[PDB]
Parts: C-alpha cells; sequence; structure tokens
C-alpha cells in the first residue's frame, strides 16, 4: 500500500537487492516524486527541497521495515532541487541523497552550495549493435588497446573550460579512431566534490555529475562512442568513499555506510574509510552501483583501484591482532569482491571487470571457483615498476641491469594482464614519461618510441594515460589541458605517429593476440653487454619478431636466430624518418641464413639502429 513491497524489505535487509536505485532515491511520475532512504537508526527523515521552501516539517517521510524510510512529495518535479534532513536523538544533519541521479551545478558548498536533483534517466539509445557485436569476451585473445582519459583535463574549448560530454563525443572519437586504440577508459565520473581529487573520493555514487553535463549528456558521449566502434570503462571506486561531511559519512547519526567502532577510551582507535562490507545494506548500495553504471550507462567495463586496500586490513603494527582467530585478510570484504564480480558477468556477460591490485594476491583474475578474486583483467604492475626503473638508467648503465629488463616474462602469465602506463605514473615527483627518459631530446624520443615497441610486444592488453602518447614534456596537471602544441614539433608529432603505427598493428596482426605462454618464446635474452633482447609473437598462424637496441650505439651484422627460413621484411620501425628517427633499417628482402644462430635453424643478419624497436614477419603470401 506503500513505495515498497514486502519483498522489496526481505531482499533489502536479506543483503540481495541489487536493483535497489529502482526504489532508493527520487523517483518521478507525472505529478510528484517518491523519495526514499536507508537511515536505520534514524528517529525522523524530512525531505527539504525547492518545492516546499526547504521547510524541515513540511513533508517528513515515514519509516518502514529495514531501517528504509519512504514519502511522497505531490508537484516534486524533475530538475528540483533537494536534501535530507536526518534527526537522531538530539542532533540533526543535512544530507545529500546516496542515490542522487544527478547533483546540482553547485555540487560542493566550495562550489556554491549542493543539492541532488529529482531526474528521469530516460534516453532512447542508437547502439544496439555495439551492444550486440559487443560479445566482449574473451578479449582474452582479441586486441585490447585502453587509451586513458581524465575528461575535464584532456582539451578545453575556450580557456579554463573543459569540454562538455556532448562536445567531446567528437573529437575524442575522432582521436581514439586515428590513433587506433579500442578502448576509453574514463577516471571517476561519479560526482565529487574536491576536482583535485581526479574524482577518486566520491559522493554521488549514482550521479555522473552535473560538471561536464547531465545525466543524458553522458549517455550520448558513450552512445556516441559506440557507434563509432569504441568501447568505454569507468573507474569505479568501492574502496571507500569522501569524508565530506554532507556525503555518506555518519549518515544515519552512527556509522551506517563504514565501520562501527570498538570500545575506545584510549586502545588502538581503528574505524572506518572503507565500506563496512558486512552491512547487507552497503553490499545492496556497492553490487546496485555496479550494476546501475553496466545497465543505465552501457558501460563496457568497470576498473577498481587500490584491491589491496580492500584485500587487507593491515595499516600498523598493531591493528586487529593475531593469535589464532583471524588473519589480515578482510574476509567480508574479498567475499564482497567475489560476489560483485560473479553477478557482474552473470548480468552482463562480456563487460569487463578490471582490477589495479598491488600486493601480489594469486589468482586475481582467476574464477573465483578457484579462490579467485573474479575479475577478467589485472594491471601488470610489477612489469611497470622493473620497465621504467630500467628505462629510467642512463644507457651506459643499462648493461648491469640487464634482468630489470627480462625478468617480467618470469612472471608474465601468472595471471591476464592489463600493461598499464596510467596517470598515476605522471604526477607528484614522477616526471611525465618524456621527462623520465635520460640523455638529449632525440634520444628521450628514441628511448619512448623504444619504450612503447616493447609494451606492445610484450604479453598483456594495453593502456597508456593522455598526453603519454606524443611524450608530453611535463607531468599531468588536472587544472589545464594537455600539451596539445608540441604536435608542432617532429618529436612528439613522430611518436604519436609511431603509437597510431602500433595500434594499428595490433589490431590487425593475430600474431599479437595471445598473451599466455603459447604466445611468446624467447629468441636470446643472454646479451646484456649491449643491452639487447630478441623474442618472437605467435598467435594463429602468425609470426612477429621483436628486436630491441637498448642503447644508442648502432650495431651491424647483428644476428638474430629466427625458426623459419626464407624472405623476411620489416614491418615497423622505430628509426623510420616519419616517428623521427635517423632512417636506418633493413630494407626490401631480408633472406634468412640457412646457418644456425640461437639454436635456431636459420638467422637473419640485421643492421639494429640506435635505440630502435624493430619488428620483422616472414613473407607468407
Amino acid at each position: 500500500m506503500s513505495w515498497l513491497t514486502e519483498e522489496d524489505i526481505r531482499r533489502w535487509e536479506s543483503g540481495t537487492f541489487y536493483d535497489s536505485y529502482r526504489k532508493l532515491g527520487a523517483h518521478p511520475d507525472d505529478e510528484g516524486t517518491w523519495f526514499c532512504v536507508w537511515a536505520p537508526h534514524a528517529d525522523g527523515v524530512s525531505v527539504l527541497g525547492a518545492f516546499n521552501d526547504w521547510n524541515p516539517e513540511a513533508n517528513p517521510l515515514e519509516r518502514y521495515g529495514g531501517g528504509l524510510w519512504a514519502g511522497y512529495v505531490p508537484g516534486a518535479r524533475p530538475g528540483h532541487t533537494y536534501k535530507y534532513r536526518i534527526r537522531h536523538g538530539f542532533y540533526q544533519a543535512d544530507k545529500t541523497d546516496p542515490y542522487a541521479f544527478a547533483m546540482e551545478p553547485p555540487t560542493g558548498s566550495p562550489i556554491e552550495g549542493l543539492a541532488s536533483i529529482i531526474t528521469r534517466l530516460d534516453y532512447t539509445w542508437h547502439d544496439d549493435e555495439w551492444m550486440r557485436r559487443r560479445k566482449g569476451p574473451a578479449s582474452l585473445y582479441e586486441p585490447v588497446s585502453i587509451y586513458e582519459v581524465h575528461l575535464g583535463s584532456w582539451r578545453h574549448k575556450r580557456p579554463g573550460e573543459s569540454f562538455s560530454y556532448r562536445e567531446i563525443a567528437e573529437p575524442l572519437a575522432d582521436y581514439v579512431q586515428e590513433m587506433g586504440f579500442t578502448h576509453v577508459e574514463l577516471l571517476p565520473v561519479m560526482e565529487h566534490p574536491y576536482y583535485g581529487s581526479w574524482g577518486y573520493q566520491v559522493v554521488g555514487y549514482y550521479a555522473p555529475t552535473f560538471r561536464y553535463g547531465s545525466p543524458q549528456d553522458l549517455m550520448y558521449l558513450i552512445d556516441y562512442l559506440h557507434q563509432r566502434g569504441i568501447g568505454v570503462i569507468l573507474d569505479w571506486v568501492p574502496s571507500h568513499f569522501a569524508a565530506d561531511p554532507q556525503g555518506l559519512v555518519f549518515f544515519d547519526g552512527t556509522t551506517l555506510f563504514e565501520y562501527d567502532d570498538p570500545k575506545m577510551r584510549y586502545h588502538p582507535d581503528w574505524g572506518t574509510y572503507v565500506f563496512d562490507y558486512n552491512k547487507p545494506g552497503v553490499r545492496n548500495f556497492l553490487i546496485s552501483n555496479a550494476l546501475f553504471w553496466l545497465e543505465k550507462y552501457h558501460v563496457d567495463g568497470l576498473r577498481v583501484d587500490a584491491v589491496a586496500s580492500m584485500l587487507y586490513r593491515d595499516y600498523s603494527r598493531k591493528e586487529w591482532t593475531p593469535n589464532i582467530f583471524g588473519g589480515r585478510e578482510n574476509l567480508e570484504a574479498i567475499d564482497f569482491i567475489k560476489k560483485f564480480n560473479e553477478t557482474v558477468y552473470l548480468h552482463f556477460p562480456e563487460a569487463m571487470t578490471i582490477a589495479e591490485e598491488s600486493t601480489a594476491w594469486p589468482g586475481v583474475s582467476a574464477p573465483t571457483y578457484n579462490n579467485g578474486l573474479g575479475f577478467l583483467y589485472k594491471w601488470n604492475m610489477g612489469w611497470m615498476h622493473d620497465t621504467l626503473d630500467y628505462i629510467q638508467r642512463d644507457p651506459i648503465y643499462r648493461k648491469y641491469h640487464h634482468d630489470e629488463l627480462t625478468f617480467s616474462l618470469w612472471y608474465a602469465f601468472s595471471e591476464h594482464y592489463v600493461l598499464p602506463l596510467s596517470h598515476d605514473e605522471v604526477v607528484h615527483g614522477k616526471g611525465s614519461l618524456w621527462g623520465k627518459m635520460p640523455g638529449d631530446d632525440w634520444q628521450k624520443a628514441a628511448n619512448l618510441r623504444l619504450l612503447f615497441g616493447h609494451m606492445w610486444g610484450h604479453p598483456g592488453k594495453k593502456l597508456l594515460f593522455m598526453g603519454g602518447e606524443f611524450g608530453q614534456h611535463h607531468e599531468w596537471n588536472h587544472d589545464t589541458q594537455l600539451e596539445w602544441h608540441l604536435l608542432d614539433q617532429p618529436y612528439h608529432r613522430g611518436i604519436q605517429l609511431w603509437v597510431c603505427d602500433l595500434n594499428h598493428l595490433y589490431r590487425t596482426n593475430p600474431a599479437l593476440w595471445h598473451d599466455g605462454p603459447e604466445g611468446f618464446e624467447w629468441i636470446d635474452f643472454s646479451d646484456r653487454d649491449q643491452s639487447v633482447i630478441c623474442y618472437l609473437r605467435k598467435n594463429a598462424g602468425r609470426m612477429l619478431l621483436f628486436v630491441l637496441n637498448f642503447t644508442p650505439v648502432p650495431r651491424e651484422h647483428y644476428r638474430v636466430g629466427v625458426p623459419i627460413g626464407g624472405p623476411w621484411h620489416e614491418v615497423l620501425n622505430s628509426d623510420a624518418v616519419a616517428y623521427g628517427g635517423s632512417g636506418m633499417g633493413n630494407f626490401g628482402r631480408v633472406e634468412a641464413v640457412p646457418e644456425s644462430w640461437h639454436g635456431r635453424p636459420f638467422h637473419l643478419e640485421l643492421t639494429l639502429p640506435p635505440l630502435a624497436a624493430l619488428i620483422l614477419e616472414p613473407e607468407h603470401g
């Protein structure tokens, strides 16, 4: 007889209500709006909005089972702003809607206020074909090349003003299409008061914002990218929420969304920060939100950061405590992750879930029925550290650190990996990708191409943060746009054209699509003295040879074992003049010699250009 059915209430309090945004939040009809809030310890809840005059006594919600409050408001219309007054004993606080589907332009109080917005999510999609063929499967055996994008700081329309969700669609799509990426990965779009947070704090999990436009503007952006053949992955932040006073903290006068406190007359005060993954309402709130992005915004993937902060509760010397009653591991959090992944693939097979986990937890990307966390992909952070360590060393000392370059193949196959050069690596004291490279300007440029050559040959899918693809000079600055003027310089234009030609090779040559052991075999890793390595990528009857010269010394008559005789050809050469290189290479037919090298039947005899990546293939046509 009310907003809520008895089945809604059973499902909420057992924590099996995974479409709870159907009923929680603000739901307009043709005449008024239903409001519904979880607040099991409040003594009263009222809805304050433009439609009364923010009168806490105009519309006091009634309480239902499971700690849910609900109330109808006639004449509350889409576009009205509103807030909740929560009363707990003698304390009273105004709160934004946790389930807000939009939050008003003032969306801090530094910003000029903060109210949620009554909204309908109505939108007509035109992306049926993408969603059918998006059988985005085991993309495990296909090319996946991700362009990582913070929306606001990519390009600016006139000065310090970002493009909108609608205004960014066409230039972003054009660029991603010419650069040859398959996907765009977006830093959190969920509403956040601090822009400088990059989105990772988050007060509005169900609200795409109003900073780049409305909910339907972002839908148009995703609809538009889908029709241009580009997938979209959303960074998603279940590990913690913003500490802002109007967000989820406290909420009903107690620890609701965060963990509850022990006895605290001194005693190591450990409490909160993460979500309380053992409250049924929290599992409803987060699992509902993952499905919400997948269903209401057609997104193709979710990436979870800081999975280590969820798996462990460690912090300190002395925090939970040891003995023989538990471990360092957050048991309910591991169960939440596994329920998260297995719900996503049940409801949205061939969506992608991706994890960044920084403690070498086994089986991050392994099925939950083998004690895995259930993700499709794991960020290869180990590969990133070793590669950025080695490449940063001046070439004269690289011969003493050859192991830093060949080590990642030891562990390259223990997960399904994305090889990522993310935004985290080009901020704070770390330098841009260009700035990390040693030597003179041409050597910086060649090192960045050599780095990309190796990254695309190394097993794993690919992710690069915006700006990195043309060797931007400075660290990423979220308050400005990227340094696009550098595309008038030949070394940066040349780096961009080479990433583009790498992407094209990745997408048209199956030799690079199988990232498991069968897909890679060493040709030689023993040349420490000259800092060279050779290796094969191998899939469906196709083969590419990678030869990588990590010193600015050209090598003539350099012999390389190959397993197939006959005429070979250079497919890509990072010293081509088009990329800013000097134009050395192995041109025309390269005939394989029927003598033996590297324990191989045949060998090629090549010129290795300085700081260059060579990619060759046998003639099979």
